[PDB]
């Protein structure tokens, strides 16, 4: 087969990478070993998670709902057909755009062939003259952990789960195992998080990691830092595992979430010349094209950042500058968002930074608890913070954590683009939100922050 | 995958194997190459070309008949009406094949050993089938000379000749076989000079004598000429018509070239080797009394006498003996399809001759037939050799229209054994009138009259 640009992996960036290129007028083909489109998008990540912590958020709200246990796989079973629609979604997306699929495994030969191998002995043949890398990542899996047993799962395996356990162990203290600690402390099992750093999430705020932390361990969630396994045992009933600092801690069940390797393994990247590093990513520049000058790499097979969203922007950016057709930007000021009841998002510079930079700032907070639409909506907790320059009111950090967290940091990151004088705290004073809303906060949060300046 | 018995081949032949083998209640496969099931029967043989002989009936008889006078056609829309008998009997096929739960597999079949094989399909594809039985029914192509430039787009064979778009003013066949015989037919009733090529002095050989003449004073009369006793030196292919120069001397010129002389196993591609099986100069598999290869577990049915049903139940057979209903297959009525047709049972009046038996020749034409009147098909006979003494019958011979149905009665009186295969049970069995069947009767009291 001939065409002009090859997707590897249906993913965000896969996706969007392709759709930029077909817009462009190309003759473009997409591949991925999986027998359905979406990826770990929609297929064993984001969509599965999403569902899971919807359910148990709403279970939540039944429960402790003055109008009035759950098995696992009943609250799991809410997943199935929103990732039947989601696949639905994007199957027509594909098949409009009129884009040829290969269900397969793709794998390097030369610059510009590659073959396709299916589960059925199928072997196919694709050239073109651009490439797109969007391969993505597996769960990081260390040799000393038996994941072929029953009671150890990886961030894959634990959807397989068939029971609830009493108790369970979370490994790694990153935003997926946060997100799963969250999401089975919701459940109503005692979790017990380790952490190998001394601040749950370090690279977020302060404030924000203090009140994730304190709402953690209000909610069952044991939190121990400073930690490094030793040696994991599975048995038949449970699993127990022996930390470096000598603590054995024993539960029904065990979950791993530290960190995540990029999936170069069956790609054959030594056919064309490239090399990819102990994490299994591949260098990029601003353009996400390798040391070849066809091949572009993108999403989350680069590393930074993992994020779905920004994966897709990174694969649009890839293909425009494939068709430089002048769409391409850098995707780096990503607005991190943590996706635990309740949700956490930041975009621009912490307290911690803003300090070390010594920027004359002032912080302006709006509490979700005296709030019409926070306790309209039951949701007592949760905090809003807008970082914003003394002088210039130029906003340099936005973080807030609780009720609809994610959807309320996109107007501050808004404001936050705008150039010069445009970027200024002001806005809040002069724009009319919707009341009751959670937008309001902005507006509380503005008036505390010019309240601070004399 | 695992099965029981695998057959290569989607015609007569495997498809009777197959739903005979699926009959035992075992678990069966099939293979072929060709993009839809039905084999050569349905797709470049049989049904094509009888399609285009019934059409070409159609259109003479049309055109014969004072009533529908108050008219030539192009050569692809007598072909047309193939395509939609093709499909059904495809899409009869595939329902017969998917109702019995039948694995097929579109794809080139290469054997690997004496019980696993390899499929390989239009896009490079490998599947490995492995089962304890194996039925070949390959069928067979066109043979193809080396000295003969099939390329040119003038000279065809048995399975191009389809691909004509335009009725051309004069042609040539090579070969009087079956297949050249009722191709010449064919095209004599579209109204094209067709000019037969024979090797021997005689049309059908292995007919009785007054067939065979019958038949070449009736080819004579629709314009096709027949040369007798002649090879082929070179066959030259022209812009505007192919060019024939024989070993007689003679140069013939026409515009179209069909070949029919021969036929060629399909063996080439089965990798017999590999398994311990040679295949002879004409591509054939040597077979038992048991349809069984030299391989215990290999058996190969269908394509002598190439004939679709004795191929279908040379395979039904050959399912039946793997199962433990077997049959051999030797005594098949001889039909060939012309205008009229020609169908034959048992032995002639030479070798009767030569066995010096005390037989006895009783005669009906069809021209003083009621039926065949009201048929306007007045051309035809109808004769049966009957023993004299004993009054069983030992040929019967047919040359007529609807003369494979009419045979039919025959046969059934031939099978039977000792006193129950007698002539008298025409003159003691009430026939339907007015039928040509019925004309047995006036055959029987034909030979009645000759006895003393
Ligand atoms: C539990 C969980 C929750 C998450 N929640 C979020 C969230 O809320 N927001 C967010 O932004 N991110 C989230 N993520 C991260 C998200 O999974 C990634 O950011 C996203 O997958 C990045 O897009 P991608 O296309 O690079 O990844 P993928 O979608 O994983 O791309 C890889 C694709 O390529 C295929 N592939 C891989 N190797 C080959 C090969 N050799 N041949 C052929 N095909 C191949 C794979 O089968 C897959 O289809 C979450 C992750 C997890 C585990
Ligand atoms: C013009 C014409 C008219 C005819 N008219 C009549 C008639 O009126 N009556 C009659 O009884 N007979 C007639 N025949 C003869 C008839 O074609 C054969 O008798 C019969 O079809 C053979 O049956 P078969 O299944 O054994 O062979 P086929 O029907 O040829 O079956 C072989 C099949 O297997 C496939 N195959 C071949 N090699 C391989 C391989 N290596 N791997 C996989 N698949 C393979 C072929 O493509 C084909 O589909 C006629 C023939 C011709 C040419």
């Amino acid at each position: 087969y001939n065409y002009d640009v090859v997707v590897i992996g249906t993913g965000p960036a896969g996706e969007g990478a392709a759709m930029n290129a077909v817009k462009a007028g190309r003759k473009v083909a997409v591949v991925d070993d999986r027998p359905q489109v979406g990826g770990n998008c929609t297929h064993l990540g984001t969509i599965p998670s999403k569902a899971l912590r919807h359910s148990v958020r709403q279970i939540m709200q039944y429960n402790n709902n003055p109008l009035f246990w759950f098995s696992f796989a009943d609250v799991l079973k809410s997943a199935e057909q929103v990732i039947a629609k989601q696949v639905s979604s994007r199957t027509g997306y594909y098949a409009r755009n009129r884009i040829d699929t290969f269900f397969g495994t793709a794998s390097f030969c030369d610059e510009h062939t590659i073959e396709v191998v299916h589960l059925n002995g199928m072997v196919e043949t694709l050239v073109a003259k651009q490439f797109v890398i969007a391969t993505g990542s597996r769960p990081y899996r260390p040799a000393d952990v038996d994941f072929t047993h029953p009671r150890i799962y990886d961030s894959d395996t634990i959807l397989s789960l068939g029971h609830t356990p009493r108790r369970l162990i979370i490994y790694g203290a990153g935003v997926i195992g946060c997100e799963y600690a969250s999401i089975f402390s919701g459940l109503g099992v005692l979790v017990d998080l380790i952490d190998n750093r001394d601040q749950l999430l370090s690279f977020l705020d302060d404030e924000i990691s203090d009140s994730l932390s304190y709402h953690l361990r209000n909610n069952n969630v044991l939190i121990r830092h400073n930690e490094e396994y030793e040696r994991v045992e599975g048995l038949d009933n449970g699993v127990i595992l022996h930390l470096k600092s000598g603590k054995k801690i024993k539960a029904d069940a065990f979950l791993w979430s530290n960190g995540r390797t990029g999936n170069t393994d069956k790609l054959g990247l030594e056919n064309i010349g490239l090399k990819a590093n102990g994490r299994g990513q591949i260098q990029v520049d601003e353009h996400y094209r390798t040391e070849v000058s066809n091949i572009y790499a993108a999403g989350d097979v680069i590393g930074w950042p993992s994020l779905a969203s920004a994966a897709y922007d990174q694969g649009r950016s890839a293909a425009g500058s494939i068709t430089e057709n002048d769409s391409w930007r850098f995707v780096d000021d990503v607005p991190t968002g943590i996706y635990t009841i309740p949700e956490i998002s930041s975009v621009g510079k912490t307290e911690r930074e803003l300090t070390q930079a010594k920027v004359p700032y002032e912080v302006g907070k709006a509490f979700f608890k005296g709030m019409a639409r926070a306790q309209i909506a039951v949701e007592k907790a949760g905090m809003l913070k807008i970082l914003f320059h003394r002088e210039t009111l130029e906003i340099l950090g936005v973080h807030c954590f609780g009720y609809q967290a994610s959807e309320i940091v996109h107007i501050g990151q808004a404001i936050m683009n705008q150039k010069g004088e445009a970027n200024t705290l002001k806005y809040f004073i002069n724009t009319t939100f919707n009341y009751p809303t959670m937008a309001e906060a902005y507006r509380v949060a503005a008036y505390d922050g010019l309240n601070r300046l004399f």
